[PDB]
Parts: C-alpha cells; sequence; structure tokens
C-alpha cells in the first residue's frame, strides 16, 4: 500500500494478534485452573472417604479385641478347672493306693488266722 | 470503554486466574499428604484386624483343647471315685471275716 494506508493497517493487524494472544493465555490459564478445581474436589472426597475407613477398621479391631477379652476370661476359668481337677485326681489316686494297701494287709491276716485255726484243730484232733 | 480498557480487563482476568491457580497448587500439596497418610493408615488397621482375628483363632483352638481335657478328667475322676468305693466295700467284707475268724479262734481256745 501507500505509506499511510500501510501504517494504519499495520497497527490494526498488530492489535488483533496481541489481543488474540492475551485471550489464549487466559484460556490456557483457565484450563489449568479448571483441572485443578476438579482435582481438589476429587481429593477431598477421597480423603474424607478414607477417614471413614479408618474409623470402620478401628471399630472392627474393637470388636475383634473384645472377643479376645471374653476368650481370655474363659481361658482363665478353664485353667482353674484343670488345676482343681488335677488336685482331686491325686487325692483319689492316693486314697486308692492307701485302700489297696489296707485291703492287702487284711488279706494277709485272714491267711494267718485260717492257719492258726487249723493249727489248733491239729492240736485238738491228735 | 476503549481498546486499552479491554486489554486491561484481560490482563487482570489472567492475573486473577493465575493467582487462583497458585492457591490451588499450594493447598494441594498438603491435601495429598493427608490422603496418602489415610491410605496407609487403613492398610495398617486392616493388618491389625487380621492379626487380632488370628489371636481369636488360637484362643478358640486353645479353648477347645482345654474343655476336652476338663471332660476327660471329669470322667477319669468318676472312675477313680467308683474304683475306691468298690475297694472300700471289699476291705469291709474282709474286716468282717477277721471278726468272725477271731471269734472262732476264741471258741476253740475255750475247748482247751
Ligand atoms: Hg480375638
Ligand atoms: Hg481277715
Amino acid at each position: 500500500p501507500l505509506l499511510k494506508s500501510a501504517e494504519r493497517e499495520k497497527e490494526m493487524a498488530s492489535m488483533k494478534e496481541e489481543f488474540t494472544r492475551l485471550k489464549e493465555a487466559l484460556e490456557k490459564s483457565e484450563a489449568r485452573r479448571k483441572e485443578l478445581e476438579e482435582k481438589m474436589v476429587s481429593l477431598l472426597q477421597e480423603k474424607n472417604d478414607l477417614q471413614l475407613q479408618v474409623q470402620a477398621e478401628q471399630d472392627n479391631l474393637a470388636d475383634a479385641e473384645e472377643r479376645c477379652d471374653q476368650l481370655i476370661k474363659n481361658k482363665i476359668q478353664l485353667e482353674a478347672k484343670v488345676k482343681e481337677m488335677n488336685e482331686r485326681l491325686e487325692d483319689e489316686e492316693e486314697m486308692n493306693a492307701e485302700l489297696t494297701a489296707k485291703k492287702r494287709k487284711l488279706e494277709d491276716e485272714c491267711s494267718e488266722l485260717k492257719r492258726d485255726i487249723d493249727d489248733l484243730e491239729l492240736t485238738l484232733a491228735k
């Protein structure tokens, strides 16, 4: 063009591209911002959902633990019963031994008595 | 407005946008720490629950072993209890034989 029409058209073409560039810089920034807005929303929901699993698992451990408690009180009563039964067995066995001894010594005496009765009948008879 | 105010509006919109983004980038760092920690915590707790459950099973097996041992002993005790009672009866019959025998010895000795 001629000097003046070229200079005028040049400034207009420059302002259009400068504008177009600012517009795109904004669009891009907005995109990054939007992607983050979405990520932050998703993470907060993820975090709060885990805070509930922690609670829930802690509760299951509480129920598991309480079950151990009952079992342990039960083991206590049972070990007490074993101790007690073993004591009685010893008493029984000991007594049994003692009775068997007395029954045998009585047996030796009936042997001897029947023998002495026979000796006196020998003395008497002849 | 004029072209200059339109550009000024755009620069400010960008500065604002970029600023909001810095807000998010910094707030996110701390947010991920929290999420990773809670994820590891749930794994830790699940491990505890498995170990707790395992202790339950050992106790249950032990409980069974004991109740059985108690039963076996109750029955064995009853046998001993009956065994001693039968002996006591025998011992007693013999004692009465001694009594009778000693009496017969007395009667024969009076004959002499
Ligand atoms: Hg348990
Ligand atoms: Hg006797």
